[PDB]
């Protein structure tokens, strides 16, 4: 049980990744980074053969055999590789015995049983966001564009080919009717937009009357009118608005000899009550709660490992363990017996962390720490892509469903990205009740997709816009 993928710097990886690149062919003609992708699987057999289909077990059979299909070969080698290797492995484990007991992690890793069965707290999610980013910058996590925390905007289109994109547009409005469900005066939010986006001098001349006059709800209407900012555009609204106060400020300084100096500092006061008024609306709302309970896949996945015992030893076994499981069209319950079965003490341990039998609630308001049988994946494709233990092995290909965003988005190539995720959908449509579901996989594959989200490894809780906003041509 010895890891493979020696390198315990960004150098010593890079000597050993060039190393195993250029002794398989890795092809990053259909993909992001580069894979043993040699050609775009066509699913439409598994598609005919779920709509003939009469069991759950055969459907559930059909459905990880078109996964598997879809993604043994096109797995980010270069990016599942640093993940996996000695180094990366024992940075990342060892964090968390530096950082449990910070205020970061502490707020949910010692609550980890009650969030089992109840969905968090807004802060708790803030908590983790927060430690996410710290470990990325402790360990030292990115080594280019797929391994980075991203800080662009949501693109204002998405471009589809043409024999998709009727049902891209049934994905996306499903999405835009889920996102209203969790939800549930017209030139106030005009006025609002253009306060915050720098036009600070608006403040003196409030359409509705005083600056910090209050609606049917009670709240001052600059609160409310930044907090419904929040749900339609994004928190960046929240960013700009407290630029645009910071100015309004040094205008007021600037020129106190123009101004009323009690009412400039009452106006100035109130502002400041408005905009943490808004930011307590934002954080309160359904909107921010799934939001804020988005997994980084890699930093979730090394907090179940330090959680079930898993040590720089023991890691292999569970690499290993990981890569055979994305090779057979094994069910979720099929799994659960396999971790229940294997002799190694952390397959027992994995198992209790599961949270699939006692939570209630919505699961996309779950606490991105928690695991379930369908957030194995995230392990499965942090881990399970290369077996370090035999890393040639992986030319064989192992299924990960995260594996499927390493796919070029490019119309140059028919955006073979945008295929495998309809494909997926008309797949699960066909054997499986869709509006019953809480969280769709092609949905949620879509929703990353649309965001530019090119990596399972990047971090993008911090992009600006929303993917609901965009249009699809």
């Amino acid at each position: 049980m010895e890891n493979k993928i020696v390198a315990s710097t960004k150098e010593e990886f890079n000597t050993w990744y060039k190393q195993f690149a250029e002794k398989h062919k890795l092809n990053n003609k259909y993909t992001e980074s580069a894979s043993f992708c040699a050609e775009i699987p066509q699913l439409d057999t598994y598609k005919y053969k779920m709509e003939l289909a009469s069991t759950d077990n055969e459907r559930d059979a059909i459905y990880s055999s078109a996964l598997i299909e879809a993604t043994r070969f096109c797995a980010p080698i270069m990016e599942c590789a640093w993940a996996s290797c000695t180094g990366t492995v024992k940075r990342g484990l060892e964090w968390f015995d530096k950082n449990k007991d910070s205020d970061t992690v502490k707020v949910w890793d010692a609550n980890y049983q009650k969030l089992r069965t109840e969905t968090p707290p807004a802060e708790a999610l803030l908590a983790y966001q927060k430690a996410a980013l710290n470990w990325r910058k402790d360990v030292g996590f990115s080594i280019g564009e797929y391994t980075s925390i991203l800080k662009k905007a949501v693109a204002a289109e998405y471009k589809v080919p043409g024999t998709v994109i009727n049902n891209i547009k049934e994905m996306l409005s499903d999405m835009i009717r889920r996102r209203n469900r969790i939800i549930n005066g017209r030139e106030h939010l005009d006025w609002c937009r253009e306060f915050a986006s720098g036009k600070f001098l608006n403040a003196f001349n409030p359409p509705w009357g005083e600056i910090n006059k209050a609606g049917k709800s009670g709240y001052p209407l600059l609160a409310t009118g930044l907090a419904k900012l929040v749900e339609l555009e994004g928190k960046d609204v929240m960013d700009k608005a407290k630029a645009s106060i910071a100015q309004l400020e040094g205008w007021v300084k600037e020129n106190k000899d123009q101004v009323d100096q009690d009412k400039a500092e009452d106006l100035l006061k109130g502002v400041r009550e408005s905009y943490k008024t808004a930011l307590a609306l934002a954080k309160q709302s359904n909107a921010f709660r799934a939001q804020g309970a988005q997994i980084d896949t890699v930093f979730s996945s090394y907090y179940w490992l330090w959680k079930a015992g898993v040590t720089p030893v023991t890691f292999p076994s569970v690499s290993q363990f990981l890569f055979e499981l994305g090779k057979n069209p094994k069910g979720q319950k099929k799994m659960q017996k396999a971790l229940i079965n294997t002799p190694l003490k952390w397959g027992k341990r994995l198992i209790e962390l599961f949270a699939d039998n006692d939570f209630t609630e919505n699961r996309i308001y779950m606490h991105p720490c928690v695991l379930t049988s369908g957030r194995m994946s995230e392990l499965g494709i942090s881990f399970g892509a290369v077996p370090v233990t035999s890393p040639d092995d992986a030319a064989q290909g192992s299924g990960h469903t995260k594996a499927v965003l390493n796919y070029k988005t490019k119309t140059e190539v028919g955006n073979p990205c945008a295929c495998i995720i309809s494909s997926l959908f008309e797949i699960q449509k066909a054997g499986y009740d869709i509006e019953s579901m809480d969280i769709v996989a092609s949905e949620h594959l879509l929703h990353q997709s649309l965001v530019g989200k090119r990596s399972p490894f990047q971090n993008a809780y911090l992009i600006k816009g929303n993917a609901t906003n965009i249009n699809i041509i």
